[PDB]
């Protein structure tokens, strides 16, 4: 199948959150729990103003494309500011976090080379 | 490896275009043969007015993310406006083609489950 999200396609939908990771929400638009998509699996997140997407890793590689504000990535230790306009690669298994040090909300898609978000285990620094 | 891309970063790439596909152009942000990641690997698309990503397939998923202007997407036949914002799923073999029919450029990153982009053959349908 092919098909086209955007927010609007998943208003029916919960933002999801956590406690471990504060000030984060996150939906999911292209996902095979929600769509029977496979290969790719594609989710939308928000990081509100000193909001904290933990230290963590996982296995398979991830990229993040920023479309909107700016934070701080942590680069397994090191430190670098992304802004809207960025993508970011994550290799499997690297430790990451990204911090929201600024006013406006920090906004994202992250994709992983998975059927689904549930595939992904997210294990702490 | 950990590491962010934006136009900027990769100013001294050239455009990378073919007469296979008139009025489009890109840059490859998180590549294999760039960046020796793995996984998944993104590029970053432009299309012309009256540009067209011809009819085409290919064996991985693909996704688009769609960051400027508005254009055609053909779903296997199936015509659906995509502008801004749009997130798109291409499961794999599964005829695609974008237009872009509007005025200013549309511009979108592309993302597959794949080490770089110079491994995917694409196929004209
Ligand atoms: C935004 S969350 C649903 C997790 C994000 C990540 O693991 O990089
Ligand atoms: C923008 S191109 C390098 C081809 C992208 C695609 O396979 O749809
Ligand atoms: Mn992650
Ligand atoms: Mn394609």
């Amino acid at each position: 199948m092919i098909f086209v999200k955007n927010l609007a396609s998943v208003l029916s939908q919960e933002w999801s959150s956590t406690e471990k990771y504060p000030g984060v929400r996150w939906k999911f638009l292209i996902d095979a729990d929600f769509d029977g998509s496979s290969g790719l699996s594609l989710g939308f997140a928000e990081i509100a103003p000193g909001g904290d997407l933990t230290l963590h890793y996982h296995s398979p590689a991830e990229i993040y494309v920023v479309t909107n504000g700016k934070g701080i990535l942590n680069k397994s230790g090191k430190l670098e500011t992304i802004k809207k306009g960025d993508v970011v690669y994550i290799a499997g298994n690297a430790e990451h976090a990204l911090k929201n040090n600024g006013k406006e909300t920090l906004e994202f898609y992250w994709i992983f080379p998975t059927d689904r978000f549930s595939e992904v285990e997210a294990f702490p620094a």
